[PDB]
Formats: C-alpha cells, sequence, structure tokens
C-alpha cells in the first residue's frame, strides 16, 4: 500500500503545523508561514480517511536551487514507503519550477531520514547558505534535472 493521496497545503493550515509541531517535539530527543508563498512548495500526504499523516516542503531560490526541509510522517504510517511517494512528489514540483538541485540539511540522529535521501540519490555535501557547518548537521543534496 501506498494508496494514499498527495495534495497541496497552506504552511499555515493547523494540519501542517501540526505535523511539523511534532516533528520539533520528536528532534527535542514557525519560519515558513513567512517567506514569499511563490517561493515555497509544501506537499501532505493523506491516508484514505483523508487525515493528513506527512508533510513536506521546499524553499526555492532565485538561481535554480531548492532547499527541502520539514519533511516528517507520522510513525503509525511509516513502515510502508510514503516518505519515497512523498520525496518524489516534492521533485516533481520542483522541476515545474526550474529547480535543478535540491539540498537539505538534517541533524546527525536523523537516521531515518538521512537512510531515505541516500536510497534516493541524494549524497552527503559540505555546508550551503545559510548554514555553517554546525556538525553535527548532515548536509545532502541532488541533481533533479
Amino acid at each position: 500500500n501506498a494508496m494514499y493521496t498527495i495534495t497541496d497545503i497552506a504552511p499555515t493550515d493547523a494540519e501542517f503545523i501540526a505535523l511539523i509541531a511534532a516533528l520539533d517535539a520528536w528532534q527535542e530527543t514557525l519560519d515558513l508561514s513567512q517567506l514569499p508563498p511563490q517561493t515555497v512548495i509544501a506537499l501532505a500526504i493523506r491516508s484514505p480517511q483523508g487525515e493528513a499523516v506527512g508533510c513536506g516542503a521546499i524553499v526555492l531560490s532565485e538561481e535554480g536551487f531548492g532547499e527541502m526541509k520539514r519533511v516528517y510522517i507520522d510513525p503509525q504510517h511509516r513502515g510502508q514507503q510514503l516518505g519515497e511517494k512523498l520525496l518524489a512528489a516534492l521533485e516533481a514540483k520542483a522541476r515545474q519550477r526550474d529547480c535543478h538541485t535540491l539540498r537539505l540539511e538534517t541533524g546527525i540522529h536523523q537516521h531515518a531520514a538521512i537512510a531515505l535521501y541516500t536510497r534516493n540519490g541524494y549524497q552527503t555535501r559540505c555546508a550551503f547558505a545559510p548554514y555553517q557547518p554546525d556538525p553535527l548537521s548532515v548536509f545532502m543534496e541532488k541533481p533533479l534535472f
């Protein structure tokens, strides 16, 4: 089963905020709403009930880079390739916006995410604006076409 659904979401949607809040509550083991809205791609994965169950986002720069962030899948829906489904969907949207390279930063603690990106062609790299090699952070990127 990946007969879940993918749809746009407002980063200001209560459902988005809830996934994000859960993401941040876990990382303990705001910012997306402010930005110019053209510059943000944000998506959700929904159960067949219609419950937002995962999400993620890409912030696009004017030189064709995109930064991937705020990716999370609710724990009860893991084990069945949703990260994959979502990731591909964010990439597809980034291409339609001429984005040529996706990069991301996550903590070294985030093993599931890190492996998901690796399984799909992201490769480790150095710090990029606006981060300074906080190590440990892990920076990754992938050429899209």
